[PDB]
Order: structure tokens, then sequence, then C-alpha cells
């Protein structure tokens, strides 16, 4: 039935933004001997944090080095300000502690992802996208054999046991793996669902995939409640979980009750295509992944959004209809990159102005997505649409250097966002000479 792959294609939502919350560094600082050791410690405890570390990033106290001796010359007003030497500090031997108040544990608090592995939580983005990537190849065959419906319950049990594992990871390769197979099982899920979708009632092809699209914003709008209620990284993921364990029971209908012409043929429109979903998986899967920095409140940031895709996916299908193909995609195209260039155009202090333009920018994508699924069913013939699968392929592909992108953060905090802005800009230009 339809309900059940909304339902399911939702909750696959919230497990793909469960590593938007649960990958979320809170406000973290070096442990320091005068601030977590016992009552010896002293009063003013804003002193003892400004004399025990040295000031860093946005005039706040260095989340990455300590004093290994407390430095009374900063309290003093009369004393020169910046006055300590480099050699005075240490790099963080004793560990760092983080701050309980907006959650109470997550993946970078338990395993000290700390600027010297800050690559790690975009190294385990990439390693999830890959792991979707390898799923997407490998369930194709799986699926021509074994069946639709065995490789989709068979990937429903992967979903639940990876989950269930990845719940109690002890170590962080370990969890990578899990990681890995879920995102293997997830896109088996998905490959399942969208050649179902695509061939069950279908003239309603548009109708059956703007409800898919409603359905993973109904995800998306969930998951921020989902992570609103469960503050523990460990019983989220049990929570999220425990529908697709609940989902397998629908197991046997309860026990019963090649084509690489794509390249040299059409080149231009295949270009094309791959360069649209390469760009939608970039900014899609770069921007939805690091919501913290895109607005001041995650969950609001995120309910907002789903509440304004809704609408928008929604008339995606009425746009399509009336103006076409090509003029609506490269306008919600080229809406969503000016909206995240000018993300990085208003200043930081504008926090409601920068939410609102990641939400335009986040619908507008989306709307993209909808209207480059739309129009991969005729740019190429019968006889050539595996076009959609090279364009799923090349958006994967995009998803899977939407993390790597994110490393250029040390050079600076706008250029990934100001890559993300410029490559919807392109794409839609380049998909303006469509025919
Ligand atoms: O075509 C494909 O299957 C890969 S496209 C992609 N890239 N990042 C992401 Br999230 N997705 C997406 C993958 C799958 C879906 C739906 C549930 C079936 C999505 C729905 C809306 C927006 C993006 C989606």
């Amino acid at each position: 039935q339809t309900m059940a792959l909304m339902v399911s294609i939702m909750w696959l939502c919230t497990q793909s933004m469960l590593e938007n919350f649960s990958a979320a560094v809170p406000s973290h600082r070096c442990w320091a001997p005068l601030l977590d050791n016992s009552t010896a410690q002293a009063l003013s405890p804003e002193a003892l944090l400004a004399i025990s570390i040295p000031p860093g990033p946005n005039q706040r106290p260095h989340q990455c080095r300590r004093f290994r001796q407390p430095q009374w010359q900063l309290l003093d007003p009369n004393a020169t300000a910046t006055s300590w030497s480099e050699a005075d500090t240490e790099p963080c031997v004793d560990g760092w502690v983080y701050d309980r108040s907006i959650f109470t544990s997550t993946i970078v608090a338990k395993w000290n992802l700390v600027c010297d592995s800050h690559a790690l939580k975009p190294m385990a983005q990439s390693i999830y996208l890959a792991g979707i990537l390898v799923g997407a190849a490998a369930c194709g065959p799986a699926s021509d054999r074994f069946g639709r419906r065995l490789v989709l319950t068979w990937s429903y049990l992967q979903m639940a046991v990876m989950g269930t594992a990845a719940a109690f990871a002890p170590a962080f390769p370990v969890y990578c793996l899990f990681r890995f197979l879920l995102a293997f099982a997830v896109a088996g899920v998905m490959m399942n669902t969208g050649t179902l979708l695509m061939e069950w009632t279908a003239r309603a092809r548009p109708l059956v995939m703007t409800l898919n699209s409603l359905g993973f914003s109904f995800g998306h709008g969930l998951t921020a409640a989902v992570a609103y209620g469960v503050r523990d990284w460990t019983l989220l993921q049990l929570v999220v979980s425990v529908p697709f364990f609940l989902c397998f029971l629908y197991s046997w209908w309860l026990a019963e009750s090649g084509t690489l012409l794509r390249m040299p043929g059409l080149r231009f429109r295949t270009c094309i295509s791959t360069l649209c979903w390469f760009a939608f998986g970039f900014t899609f899967f770069g921007l939805a992944l690091d919501l913290q920095a895109l607005g001041s409140n995650i969950f609001l940031l995120q309910m907002f959004i789903g509440v304004v895709d809704i609408p928008a996916k929604m008339g995606a299908l009425l746009l399509l209809s009336h103006l076409g193909r090509r003029p609506t995609l490269a306008a919600s195209l080229l809406l969503a990159g000016l909206c995240i260039l000018a993300n990085t155009l208003v200043p930081h202090e504008m926090g409601a102005l920068r939410s609102a333009l990641a939400v335009l920018g986040l619908g507008g994508v989306g709307a993209a997505f909808t209207c480059i699924t739309i129009y991969s069913s005729e740019l190429f013939p019968t006889v050539l649409r595996t076009a959609v699968g090279l364009g799923q392929m090349a958006a994967r592909g995009g998803a899977i250097l939407g993390p790597l992108v994110r490393l250029l953060g040390v050079h600076g905090p706008w250029l990934p966002l100001l890559v993300y802005g410029t490559v919807p800009v392109l794409s839609g230009l380049a998909a303006l000479l469509l025919p």
C-alpha cells in the first residue's frame, strides 16, 4: 500500500537526519584541574576559565589549548591583554569536557571528536554516503535475482540490526562499520521503494513521486521532534530503529496470510542531468548535515525546513504542469543558489534571517530534486530510460563529496557555504540550455 511506503520513506528520512543530531558538537573546553578537580581549586568560575584557557575563535576560550600554570596576569585589568606566550599552552593532553545542557551524549563527546580528529565527523558522513552508493550499486542484481520483496525484507532486517548495534557501539571504527552497513540497507530500501513506486500505479507517476517527496518531508519534520524528545543518541537510534523492527512483521506478506549507450547517445542531455543530480546531492547532503551553523536552534530550524518544504514540493507539481520542466527547475536552482549565497552574505548576527535563508535554500533544492526526477522520465527515450540510474549514481557521488568539501572550514567558515551556493547557480545556468 501507499501509506506503508510513506511511513517507510519517512523513517528513512529520520534515519538519514539522525546524523545531524547524533554527530552534533556542543561547546567543549579542555579538562583543567582548576575547573574539574575537588573544592581545592578555589569562586568566580568565569575568571578561573579565563586564566586556565587562552582565548580562541570568536573571542571565546580556546577549545583546543589549556594553560599548564594559572596565568594571573590576564585577570588583572592593569596588565596588558594577550600577554601570554605560546609555549605556556599544551595540546590538551588531559582530555576535554562537553556541555550537557542541550545534548546529554553524542558521538562527538563520546569518542572525543576534537580539532585533532575534527575530520572524523565529515569522514563518518562520507563513509555513510559511500555505503549508500555501494548498496545502491549492489542491490540491483540482488533485487533482480532474488526478487524485490526478499531483498526489501533483508534490508529491513539489516537496518534494524545495524541500528541496534550502532546504538551500543564501543569504538569509533565499529560505529563506522555499523553505519556503513546501515547505509547499505538504507540504499537497498531506497532503490526498492523507487522501483516499486515508479511502476505500481503508472499517468500518476508525478503524483506518487510528489507523495513520496511529501513523505520524505514528513520524515524531515518528525526527526526534529524525535531528537528533541530523546537527548541521548543511543536511545535516539534505538527508538528510530524500533519502527523498522515493527515493519519487519510484513515479511513475506504475513507469510502468505549493460545500457552503456547513455554516454555517446544524447551526451549533452546526459551530462546536464548528471550535473543537476550531482548539484542536488552536493547541496542536500552538505547542508542538511550541518544545521548547527545554519541556524541558532537546530530543532526549530528543521521544523521550519519541513513546514516550508511541504508547500514548496506540493506546488512543484503545479509549477511543472503549468510552466514546464526546464524553466521551473532552473528557477528553483537559481533561487536556492542565491539564498545559500546570501546566507554567507548576511552577517552572522542576523540569526533569524540566516535560518530563513537556509530553509528557503533547502526548499529550493528539494523542489529542484523533484523537478529533475520528473524531467529524467522524459529527457531520454524508452530505449535509454539506465539514464535514471546514472543520474542517481551521480547524485550519490555528489553526496559523498559533500562532507569532504566541509573540511575547507579551516580556511574560512563561509567557503563550504560559498560552494553550496555557487554550485546551484551553475547547475541552473547549465539546465537553462535543456530543450
Ligand atoms: O534518487 C535517489 O534515490 C538518490 S537522491 C538523494 N540524494 N540525497 C538524498 Br537525502 N536523496 C534522496 C533519496 C531518497 C529519497 C526518497 C525516499 C525515496 C529522497 C527524497 C527527497 C529528497 C532526497 C531523497
